């Protein structure tokens, strides 16, 4: 089909693995546009103008799993570790409370030490301020994320990183899609808002594997998908590998909005490392979340799933005063509430 006819159908909402696999192939400069102008659309219909300021707050960089893509991988010898106290991380966390914020991400690597206990506390501590509280730890027992749901945690984000459960284990040599998969599950059973995702441009993989993580997507409804590109970091085995195309990622979540209109999608960080503005450029093509890095100084700098993050050089308190002015440059609107998922049932 043209690419007319493929605009057509996803905007009858003819969702087919054609339709999908034909929108990534097609590189017609008309076509992307096009696409990006409906998720836009879709994005505006659908979940407003509001985007959602998510503050990120990276409390460790330890980790016991070896991802392969990931300059956390515990094999890399080359990263000075760190740890946040939990009174650091709570007082931080208020900061950004005052700052504005009205969702708390905590994220980490896979870090023993706080699990489960410290966690706990430290969820129900900044759930006193009367926010959002999000868990991004990674994969632990269905016990972790019960204790930490009852603690107060409202959000869980696990990027399914790649549904194709052959590559996913070859990067992922601690774990497997199964796993992956199944910690999203419990999550969602426990009562949690789920965000999956996955990254772009993954050395080994290919156009239908994008078509998968997309009807993967679609099939579980998430919550939240975020999205970014492969970004190779020196120090680990893909180091020589190629990066995430950008234009290519930027339609994986033009897709993902048009394929889940009331989900709440990041313009990621890896999005803005690898294009200058392009998180801006993602949040006028379908995103409408935001994670400014709440991370103080100095270990913001030691967190680097990847290198070059933009924002590590300002004053450790810069970026939710620059996503503000990044919302209103849009002629966007900030998030009201907490901006959880709000359904909107068509067929
Ligand atoms: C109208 C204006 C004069 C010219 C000068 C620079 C041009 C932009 C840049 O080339 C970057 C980019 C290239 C893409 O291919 C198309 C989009 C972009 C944004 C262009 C749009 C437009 O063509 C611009 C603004
Ligand atoms: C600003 C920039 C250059 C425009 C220009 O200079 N002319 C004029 O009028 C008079 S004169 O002819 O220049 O004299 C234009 C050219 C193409 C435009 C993007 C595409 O649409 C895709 C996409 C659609 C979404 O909905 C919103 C985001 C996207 C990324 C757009 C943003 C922006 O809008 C772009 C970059
Ligand atoms: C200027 C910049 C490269 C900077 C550099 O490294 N040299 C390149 C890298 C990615 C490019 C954008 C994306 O393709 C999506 C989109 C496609 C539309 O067709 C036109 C607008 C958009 C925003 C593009 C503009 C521009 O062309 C970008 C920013
Ligand atoms: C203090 C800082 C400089 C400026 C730059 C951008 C400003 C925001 C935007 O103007 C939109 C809106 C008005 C109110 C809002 C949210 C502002 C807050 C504040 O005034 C900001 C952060
Ligand atoms: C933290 C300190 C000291 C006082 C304090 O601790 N302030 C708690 C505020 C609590 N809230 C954010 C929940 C207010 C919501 C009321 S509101 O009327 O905005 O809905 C106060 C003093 C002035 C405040 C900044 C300015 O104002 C400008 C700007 C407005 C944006 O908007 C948010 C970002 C920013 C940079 C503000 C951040 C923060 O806040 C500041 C630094
Ligand atoms: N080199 C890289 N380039 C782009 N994104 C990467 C990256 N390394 C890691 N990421 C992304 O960063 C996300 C958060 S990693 C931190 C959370 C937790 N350890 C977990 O594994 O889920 C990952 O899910 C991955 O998709
Ligand atoms: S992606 Fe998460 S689990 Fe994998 S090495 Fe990095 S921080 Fe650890
Ligand atoms: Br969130
Ligand atoms: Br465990
Ligand atoms: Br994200
Ligand atoms: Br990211
Ligand atoms: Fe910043
Ligand atoms: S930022
Ligand atoms: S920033």
């Amino acid at each position: 089909m043209t690419g007319r006819e493929i605009l057509e159908k996803l905007e009858r909402r003819e969702f087919t693995r054609e339709v999908l696999k034909e929108a990534l192939s097609i590189n017609d400069r008309g076509f992307n546009e096009a696409l990006f102008k409906l998720a836009d659309e879709i994005r505006r219909k659908y979940v407003g103008d509001e985007v959602h300021i998510r503050a990120i707050i990276e409390f460790s960089n330890v980790c016991r799993k070896n991802c392969l893509y990931c300059g956390l991988r515990r094999d890399n010898k080359n990263l000075k570790r760190y740890r946040m106290t939990p009174e650091e991380i709570v007082e931080r966390a208020r900061l950004a409370v005052q700052f504005g914020a009205k969702t708390i991400v905590l994220q980490s690597g896979e870090d023993p030490y706080x699990m489960p206990d410290v966690i706990s506390d430290i969820v129900k501590e900044i759930k006193k301020m009367g926010v959002a509280v999000t868990l991004s730890l990674g994969e632990w027992p269905r016990e972790y994320y019960e204790k930490w749901k009852e603690a107060g945690a409202d959000r869980y984000l696990l990027r399914h990183e790649t549904a194709n459960p052959v590559l996913h284990r070859k990067l992922r040599p601690d774990t497997s899609f199964e796993n992956r998969l199944n910690c999203l599950l419990t999550l969602k059973e426990l009562g949690y808002e789920t965000g999956a995702g996955s990254m772009v441009g993954l050395p080994g993989q290919t156009i239908d594997d994008l078509v998968d993580d997309l009807l993967f997507l679609k099939e579980h409804d998430f919550d939240m998908v975020g999205i970014g590109p492969f970004i190779p970091h020196p120090d680990t085995p893909l180091a020589n590998e190629k990066k995430g195309d950008f234009t290519l990622t930027l339609k994986m979540v033009a897709l993902t909005r048009i394929l889940l209109p009331d989900s709440n999608i990041p313009a990621t960080t890896a999005m803005g490392t690898i294009v200058p503005g392009g998180r801006e450029i993602t949040l006028r093509c379908g995103a409408n979340v935001i994670m400014p890095n709440w991370t103080p100084s100095p270990y913001r700098q030691l967190y680097q799933l990847y290198p070059g993050k933009i924002c590590v050089f300002e004053k450790d308190t810069a970026c939710i005063p620059c996503v503000m002015k990044m919302i209103e440059l849009l002629g966007r609107k900030p998030g009201r509430d907490w901006g959880g998922r709000k359904r909107v049932f068509e067929t």
